[PDB]
């Protein structure tokens, strides 16, 4: 499966106890396939509210998303923890489901040497014998790999690239320079327009699950130099996406999601379950403004 | 129980496949309450490698050092985690056990909100019943919390005071003239002697598995006036430290008890699981230097 | 005068006792309006070593560079500094002069806060009556303003802009969204293609001193939606600033001036005011790669 | 001289134009020798608003602290700058005036290297013949100098230490062991009582102008080991500062300096030059409770 393109980072429904809600993942699943119109999913991301959630709950969203998607799209994998041991469970369990690709944050927490972070993608790759992603998300990790680094990592022919949630732009255009072959998907919906204009070869976007439409547009316009209608559609976008980050980002996203009549329910303890009227009203102008 | 004075935060010993070498765990616990001469152990936190295990493996370490403590000094039981539903069943676990009190590093990974965080210590301490101790770590979390509201945090009265592996001395003593009855443990113990010397009620270190007895010193004497002795002994310590962070952190503290014929183990990997030959040899000019 | 476009921030060439000389600091005014074909000169900026200088040093400066330019291409002064007095007799002196808008850094060192900053600004446009331009450069100041605060900044209608040397494209396409009809000049020379891609309306740039046609090349490629091309030639020129800052920016730009017979000088102490004869036949590579 | 103990860092009194007003900062010069009796004065540092002045006002305002305090007490002359010959200048001025000892702050703005800041330290010592003292302040300048490094700048026999306006304890401790007859002045005064415990020779600081019977008494309690009164000083001195720093740090110091008869004057723009109505009255608050 070709894993260029758009891929949603798929959103979770909970019950107001925390417990996955089934029906209302797969209606989330079936919304970004039938309406998104997304390549893929990249499924267990920061977006899914993963590191919230047990090595059984997180077994239970591959299973699900990977039995209502079928074969319809392309679906990657984040199998990345602080344990290694968990990270490896989780990619065999995903390989064995039929995942395209497995991702990996790099290990956080503690401060890691590279060598550390090297092994762990290495011995990710060795016991699954499926593909990688390097997942890379500085302002939540505090990690920061160079491009000398990413060299020593694409030493390993399993590992594709890099899911670029970081806002340097020299160093996007410096990996692309240094591994033309190697894939990159843009982290940062908000800033899609100047990642595909430095040739990136997808996005992984949280605002895609109710945006998509607009996200493929601002990236084929783009990569076709039709700039000026590319930027048009990135101004609302962000228009939107800016009132999504003030509101509460996951939140707001399922409140989006429900308005359309998907059951996204609640979001996971520690984070807040649930808006508040206010900002239920506030999601409402955002829908009315931006999503009808 | 006195939750005073000073606690070693708890090194456990892993196996080569990274399972938990129950024999050389307890070895380690008999060490620190006996040739340490300890008030009490911190298990579960940053030191134990905590955050790179299983649930069944934090519990299995909290059962294996309470077994072997019995009722012979205090014990802290971290259950903190980016899972609160995880964190509660561990609190459960620990309280069921008998420990004194529990502990719980900040929410970190995503960027949790204050309410958030107040929410999740008061669960914790809800499901329990148990004491709480706040584990501030912001080099490890990002997260910084100010004099306001370690205030809010201190309106649940199970909430006893925080362990502050923080470098900001200022906000060490805002927090202890404002919250006068509420514990202050240091955490960095190259910064014990300054730290006393503004009233702190104790110490948690990781060092202390081996440097045990100068610590005391250091941390006795600061309180007693006793300065031009504390600091000599403080310099010292520091040279040890100073080795031991060079050398690698919880590998030369593994291999320092391991010369004094405590089977402390290996490092769980994603850390490095063993010390180079090199350094092998550099712990053991500490051990002659410092420790013997 | 139009102040859209490419914009040198002027080199100044110094005596090995750290003065003026007059002689290259005309051949490099005139190597940037003749050869480098740029629209305008930004003279008193970091490029220019400005801030390692005296008063009566930057006032010569401005003296002769606009006295070699006379009216062929735009000027812009800047004048900023710590001391709001000196910024107001140089801002007059180069307003006398003829410079088509005067240019500030927000002041730094000190922690000043946002009223501080736009009091500063309001101050120096009325002392002068010229138009200004708001030097934003955080990686050095540590100041960071927000839209709305560059909103209440252009309350006063002679503030034409910003000089965006600063990584954060969100920020930039929120700009450029909030106030449509403000300029910005794009600061850092190897991410010109995706700030570019937004629709900023120039750049002013130490690098375009050697490499102002690729520098054009890039920036009317991007505009006309001719993305494939204007990246080509934004790697090369990549791999060329890549080589600079590694051999020490303004040191390597004057030796590729050298190498064009242009008396470039010197750097000016405390910075090191000459390159290494290894460093020298480093920018002859660069030169022999990239600019033959 | 000796250069040990009690230093305040000399504010000075400016006219509403900006300008230095004389029997204001001789006011301010006789009020810390006589009053606040202080071993010494710190001249031309942050808090004398240094930064924000000409060269020929640094000048005045070194020339007229020394005429007021003539042989009565220690000075030191802070004459660091981005301008290297500016900083030579200074110092040659200070030095005929018969300053005890330079100092200069380690240049900034531009992102030096530690060669070419050692450089600039040995320029101003050469072309001075005076002592210096290295002015550290990492939350204003960004740049952190390590142990080996202040050990290369040690090698110049004429660096007698360091001004230590930093928060890091385990590096002071550091310093302090490896070059135990080379001098440290602690720069944050709310920190004074733990540097003090780790064996600092005397203190820098802008609230001595006010508070420096105090700031004296915890100095001398800790040194002696009186750490429980020390640390009653050191609760009430920060509930002091608390309030100096949420009112306006320079503004209100020199308010409380008015309070008690004393024409320190207005701040100089960039800065705010004086106090809104209700910060007037809050400083008169601080006078009543603290400095009555």
């Amino acid at each position: 499966k070709n894993l260029k393109g758009i891929f949603s980072a798929l959103l979770v429904s909970f019950n107001a106890d925390g417990s996955i809600n089934e029906k209302g993942l797969r209606q989330i699943v079936r919304y970004n396939i039938d309406k998104m119109k997304v390549d893929g999913l990249y499924v267990g991301g920061s977006t899914g509210e993963n590191f919230m959630l047990s090595t059984e709950e997180k077994k239970e969203i591959f299973r699900i998303a990977k039995d209502e998607a079928k074969d319809e799209i392309a679906l990657i994998a984040q199998v990345g923890s602080v344990n290694l041991q968990e990270a490896i469970e989780l990619g065999k369990y995903a390989t064995e489901l039929g995942y395209d690709s497995l991702s990996a944050v790099t290990p956080f927490y503690y401060k890691f040497s590279f060598p550390e972070i090297k092994h762990y993608y290495d011995s990710i790759i060795e016991a699954t014998g499926n593909y990688m992603i390097v997942y890379s998300i500085p302002f939540l990790t505090g990690v920061n790999i160079g491009v000398e680094q990413f060299g020593e990592l694409y030493k390993n022919p399993k590992v594709l690239g890099v899911k670029f949630t970081a806002g340097d732009f020299y160093l996007l255009e410096r990996l692309k320079k240094a591994y033309p072959n190697h894939l990159i998907w843009a982290g940062f919906d908000e800033m899609m327009l100047p990642a595909a204009s430095l040739g990136v070869d997808g996005a992984i976007g949280s605002t895609f699950n109710v945006n998509g439409v607009r996200a493929r547009q601002i990236f084929e316009l783009t990569q076709a130099g039709k700039l000026k209608e590319a930027l048009e559609i990135q101004h609302v976008t962000n228009d939107l996406i800016e009132g999504i980050l003030a509101n509460g980002l996951y939140l707001t996203i399922k409140e989006l999601l429900k308005l359309d009549g998907v059951e996204a329910g609640y979001c996971r303890e520690p984070m807040t379950k649930e808006l508040s009227s206010e900002k239920v009203a506030f999601a409402k102008e955002l829908k009315a403004k931006y999503l009808s």
